[PDB]
């Protein structure tokens, strides 16, 4: 029931740390609403989504292919793999990596696909490449959790819009990226919590042990998305359960004041 940034600034007074929010309108790109929009946040399983750009583009170029197979061995595992180490014989597709890595936040998943690019330097250059001097991947799996592996909001949203909307990929491989962001199994306690029916949703989101929690997503009513919301936070002794709950608030906010 608050107004989306009073509520934004009270989840701050409640946790300690940060949290930075921002809303931009998906068809013109303009900031709707914002807050703490140029400071720094890790990114956790937020650059998930991020990856698997970088892995479509590949395939417009034509130098990937998504149903390309690749096996792995258990050496390869590294924790939280809960859909690759399942796959130890039959290997997955690059397709199918991508849908582990955004839907399960597959750690191994990821891990195999960066190894396809080059490695998180490899990743960092595909960001600067497209016009995001901001955003860069530093670490691998599980170790991202200083300035490394961090974005801000606005970048992470003026980012995922290009994605989403540029014709920085093929029409086909942006449907497929949202289409996995829309399959998201992990995030039903954040955004997802607070939507009325018939809303579409595409979402990815992050956590550490640890103080930080984050959710990328593009939503809107009527079966289609129509705005970019990040929400990241860090910094602050809260129980998981607290971050949950704030995040599902300030998402039960926006919706409120559409
Ligand atoms: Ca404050």
């Amino acid at each position: 029931h608050p107004e989306t940034l009073v509520k934004v600034k009270d989840a701050e007074d409640q946790l300690g740390g940060r949290v930075g929010y921002i809303e931009l309108d998906l068809a013109s790109g303009k900031i709707l609403e914002s807050f703490r929009p140029e400071e720094r946040f890790p990114m956790m399983s937020t650059f998930k989504v991020l990856l698997c750009g970088a892995v479509l583009s590949r395939v417009d170029a034509g130098q990937e292919q998504l149903g390309r197979r690749i096996h792995y061995s258990q050496n390869d595992l590294v924790e939280y793999s809960p859909v690759t180490e399942k796959h130890l014989t039959d290997g997955m597709t690059v397709g199918e990596l991508c849908s582990a890595a955004i839907t399960m936040s597959d750690n191994t998943a990821a891990n195999l696909l960066l190894t396809t690019i080059g490695g998180p330097k490899e990743l960092t250059a595909f960001l600067h490449n497209m016009g995001d001097h901001v955003t860069r991947l530093d670490s691998w799996e599980p170790e991202l959790n200083d300035e490394r592996d961090t974005t801000t909001p606005v970048a992470m949203a003026t980012t995922l819009r290009k994605l989403l909307t540029g014709e920085l990929l093929t029409a086909a491989s942006r449907q497929q990226l949202i289409d996995w962001m829309e399959a998201d199994k992990v995030a039903g306690p954040l955004l997802r919590s607070a939507l009325p029916a018939g809303w579409f949703i595409a979402d990815k989101s992050g956590a550490s042990e640890r103080g930080s929690r984050g959710i990328i997503a593009a939503l809107g009513p009527d079966g289609k998305p129509s705005r970019i919301v990040v929400i990241y936070m860090t910094g602050s002794q809260a129980t998981m359960d607290e971050r949950n709950r704030q995040i599902a608030e300030i998402g039960a906010s926006l919706i409120k004041h559409w």
